């Protein structure tokens, strides 16, 4: 358990990370949108497009390029693919618990 801190540590390298906790509603869904970015170093999973009116941008602590880490104490490690990533976002009911880095790192940016 100590062991997740620290794998979430290593995935975020130095960023400033955030744990929060979002309602999704019955219907409509957190309100952002994903992207799947490889480094070098495996995947990470990063916020595109903020609804309006949204769960996500109501709520304004979540950001475009931010990575999500983490979902509900699932650590989004090479154990699953972007778009399982996005089914266990999708998935969610009710309350979820996103880990989150601020922002992303030159690593993703090469192609």
């Amino acid at each position: 358990c100590d062991e997740f801190d620290q794998l979430i540590k290593n995935m975020a390298q130095g960023r400033h990370v955030e744990v929060f906790e979002l309602l999704k509603p019955p219907s409509g869904g957190l309100g952002f949108s994903v992207v799947g970015l490889r480094s070098e170093n495996e995947l990470g999973i990063f916020v595109q497009e903020i609804q309006e009116g949204s769960v996500a941008h109501r709520d304004g602590r979540l950001k475009e390029t931010d990575q999500i880490l983490a979902i509900n104490g699932q650590a989004l490690d090479q154990t699953i693919t972007h778009q399982q990533a996005i089914s266990i976002l999708q998935k969610a009911k009710d309350t979820v618990q996103l880990v989150i880095a601020r922002g992303s790192l030159p690593q993703y940016y090469k192609v």
